[PDB]
């Protein structure tokens, strides 16, 4: 069976991908992380193996696991916005330098790498649909430090692409678009995965704080149920016909489009109708604030390389993501 190395398995994607893979009879999962509290249901599984580790501290121990496995998924990265501008140097050292080392182990030992690129790479692209192979990437002047995440991730994409072109590195880059569902990452975890926007809003509902609508919260985003998203990631790992080699694939539901405000309204609605509503504070309201206006993915590549099409509809995802969160909250 195929050996899958998941670096930063202790979170959203790690839990869902591992459930998916273990469901099949031809996979062996090596989940590396500094903790296992989020994938404990898998510790005793015969085909799951927890590997103690940290990509900033371990060099040799990670290199060893790259050589031991067949496919590598590097999920460790700082994705939260305020961090780009608060601790930009740390976001660069971890997301760029440390992941670059793992990329190089993959080319050194000739392993397949499935890398999480980001939807922010498109930046202020004007296309109505962001195309992995045709859209231009647009970012602000360097005096707009918020773009450092986007550009860092973009350079990494290009470096992987160069290794693919000149040194036979086998890879597939994937770009998630607001994945959401049960077991969301903590807002400050350095693990790529769950939509931070929806988990912040749910936190708002849970803690009784207001839902900040920056400049009217008019900017639109696309949301994807993790059941759809993880199914596509699974098929990338399958790589039927090897159709994912050298490809860059957006993984999102372009039909689930909503502005921050509309999403806020949708959660509020499912929240008030929820059975455990009474265990949470009263809604504090929408607080306008003012210190990317479109982000719709093209999914032709996913259609083509994966025969994938998102099946769950907006309401089902909202409902289940909220439901699971409320019922998992420790009221004490």
């Amino acid at each position: 069976r195929t050996r899958v190395l998941i670096l930063g398995v202790n979170g959203f994607i790690g839990n869902h991908l591992t459930e998916r893979l273990l469901r099949e009879d031809h996979y062996e999962v090596y989940g590396l992380d500094i903790g296992s509290d989020a994938i404990s249901r898998f510790l005793n599984h015969p085909h799951f193996h927890f590997v103690e580790g940290d990509i900033s501290i371990h060099s040799e121990w990670i290199e060893y696991h790259v050589k031991k496995c067949d496919v590598v998924l590097p999920l460790v990265a700082i994705a939260t916005p305020i961090e780009y501008t608060r601790n930009p140097l740390r976001v660069f050292e971890l997301d760029f330098e440390e992941n670059l080392r793992i990329i190089r182990y993959c080319v050194k030992y000739r392993k397949r790498i499935i890398f999480p690129s980001t939807s922010e790479v498109y930046g202020m692209c004007s296309d109505k649909y962001f195309d992995e192979d045709h859209s231009n990437l647009i970012v602000g002047p360097v005096n707009k430090p918020r773009w450092i995440y986007s550009v860092s991730k973009q350079l990494l994409d290009r470096v992987i692409w160069a290794y693919g072109e000149k040194e036979g590195l086998q890879f597939t880059l994937f770009r998630p678009f607001n994945w959401m569902g049960p077991r969301l990452d903590n807002l400050n975890a350095a693990r790529i995965g769950s939509s931070r926007a929806i988990t912040q809003l749910i936190l708002n509902l849970v803690e009784g704080s207001p839902i900040k609508l920056i400049d009217g919260g008019k900017q639109k985003r696309c949301f994807t149920d993790i059941r759809d998203g993880i199914e596509a990631l699974y098929r990338i790992i399958e790589n039927a016909g090897n159709r994912c080699d050298g490809e860059i694939i957006n993984i999102g539901n372009p039909e689930n489009e909503a502005s921050i405000e509309e999403l806020g309204e949708m959660l509020l609605a499912s929240f008030e109708k929820h059975p455990l509503r009474h265990h949470f504070p009263p809604f504090a309201g929408f607080r306008v604030v003012e210190s990317v206006e479109h982000r719709k993915p093209s999914i032709r590549n996913a259609h083509r390389c994966l025969d994938w099409e998102p099946k769950i509809d907006m309401q089902e995802t909202i409902d289940e993501t909220l439901d699971f969160f409320l019922r998992t909250v420790d009221l004490t």
